[PDB]
C-alpha cells in the first residue's frame, strides 16, 4: 500500500497527507526522529540525501511533488486532459517556488526576514487569486471543475500562511472562500481535526 | 505553435530548447530585452512577474518545469508507463534542486560562495551517476530506454556545472558518457553548436 517516511513534522509531506486522507487512502507512517537520522544509515540510502521517502508497493519515491504527481497520476488528480495537466503544473510549480521562500525564512531568516516576508505577501499570493478568478469565478477548484494534486499542496501553502500572517486571505475572497470549502470536504475536515494532524508542529523548528 | 518568451540568455529555458530541437519541433524565440522587462506592461501580465513565458497555440504557460513536463507529455518523454513517469519526476525535480543552488550562487553569492559549492558539487551529482547505474548500466538515458524531458534537464545542468567547474565529471564515468552521447544526438549536435545557442550567455550576469 502506500508508507510516508518523515520527520514528526507537517513540512513536506502536509499536502500529500491531506491527499490521501481526503481521497480515502490508506497509508502507513514511518515516523523518523532526528537521533536515528543524525545515526546517518536513513540518509544514505536515500536518493538525495533527504526526506520524504515515499512507497508505494516495491516502488520508493523521493521528492515532495514527485510523491504528489504521482498520486495525482494515479488517483485521477491531474486534470482531464494535457491542457488541464499543464495548468496544475503551472499552479504546483509555483505554490512550490513560494513554499521555497517560506521554508527559508522558517529555517534561515525568521526573525529578521518575517516583516519584509509578510509585506511581499500579497503579491505572491495575488497569482492563485487570478487563477481561481478564471476558472468558474473561483466557485470550484484551482484548474477544471475536478480536484487535483495542486489543490492540496496549494491548500496547505495557504492554511500555513494563515498561521505565520493571520489574515493574509482577507484581501482575496476567492482564496478565502476555497480554503473554507476545500477544509470543508467531509473527508479532509476529519483528517485536518485529526490528533494526527494537529499535534505535529508545521516546521521543526519550532517557529511558523 | 510555439513561442518561447525570454530574455536573451540561457538560463531556464536551455533544456526546453534542447528538447524542441532535438526533438525536430519548430518554435519562435521572442526575445525580451532588460528595458522591455523595467517597462512592466509585460512582467504585470505574466502569472507569477516572470518568464519563461510559453505558447503553444492558445495555451499560454508560466514554470520553465512546467513547461518541460507539457512538451514530455505531449512529446511522449514521460516514461512508458506511470512508474517511468514518477521516476522521470523524482530526476527533474532533483535536477531543479541543484539548479535552484547554482542560480543562487550566480546571483547572489559568486565570489565568496563558489569554493564552498564545488566542495559540495560531487555530492551533489552522486545521485544522477547513481540513477544511471542502475538504469542498464547508464547505457542508454536517465529513466528507462526511451528519452524524457528529465534527460534534457539533467544535460543543461551538467552541462552548465562543467563550465562552473572544469572536470567536475571526471569522478562519474557514467554522467561523462552520458552528457558525451547525448550532446553526440544528431539534431542535439547541430543546435549546441549553432549561433543560437553558443552566443547567447548562460546567466544573465555574466558570471558561469
Ligand atoms: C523536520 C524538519 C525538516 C524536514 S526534512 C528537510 C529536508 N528535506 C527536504 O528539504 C526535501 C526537499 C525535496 N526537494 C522535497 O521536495 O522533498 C531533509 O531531509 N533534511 C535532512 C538533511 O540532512 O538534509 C526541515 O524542513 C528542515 C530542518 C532544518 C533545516 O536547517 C536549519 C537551517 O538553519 O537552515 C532546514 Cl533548511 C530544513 Cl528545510
Ligand atoms: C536574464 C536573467 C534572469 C532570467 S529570468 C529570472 C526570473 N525568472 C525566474 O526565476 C523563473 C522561475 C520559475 N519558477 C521558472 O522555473 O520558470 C525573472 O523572470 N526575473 C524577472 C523578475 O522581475 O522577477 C535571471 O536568471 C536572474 C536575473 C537577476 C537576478 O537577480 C540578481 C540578484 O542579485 O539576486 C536573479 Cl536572482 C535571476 Cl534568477
Amino acid at each position: 500500500p502506500y508508507t510516508v517516511v518523515y520527520f514528526p513534522v507537517r513540512g513536506r509531506c502536509a499536502a500529500l497527507r491531506m491527499l490521501l486522507a481526503d481521497q480515502g487512502q490508506s497509508w502507513k507512517e514511518e515516523v523518523v526522529t532526528v537521533e536515528t537520522w543524525q545515526e546517518g544509515s536513513l540518509k544514505a540510502s536515500c536518493l538525495y540525501g533527504q526526506l520524504p521517502k515515499f512507497q508505494d508497493g516495491d516502488l520508493t519515491l523521493y521528492q515532495s511533488n514527485t510523491i504528489l504527481r504521482h498520486l495525482g497520476r494515479t488517483l485521477g488528480l491531474y486534470g482531464k486532459d494535457q491542457q488541464e495537466a499543464a495548468l496544475v503544473d503551472m499552479v504546483n510549480d509555483g505554490v512550490e517556488d513560494l513554499r521555497c521562500k517560506y521554508i527559508s525564512l522558517i529555517y534561515t531568516n525568521y526573525e529578521a526576514g518575517k516583516d519584509d516576508y509578510v509585506k511581499a505577501l500579497p503579491g505572491q499570493l495575488k497569482p492563485f487569486e487570478t487563477l481561481l478568478s478564471q476558472n468558474q469565478g473561483g466557485k470550484t477548484f484551482i484548474v477544471g471543475d475536478q480536484i487535483s494534486f495542486a489543490d492540496y499542496n496549494l491548500l496547505d501553502l495557504l492554511l500555513i500562511h494563515e498561521v505565520l500572517a493571520p489574515g493574509c486571505l482577507d484581501a482575496f475572497p476567492l482564496l478565502s472562500a476555497y480554503v473554507g470549502r476545500l477544509s470543508a470536504r467531509p473527508k479532509l475536515k476529519a483528517f485536518l481535526a485529526s490528533p494526527e494532524y494537529v499535534n505535529l508542529p508545521i516546521n521543526g523548528n519550532g517557529k511558523q
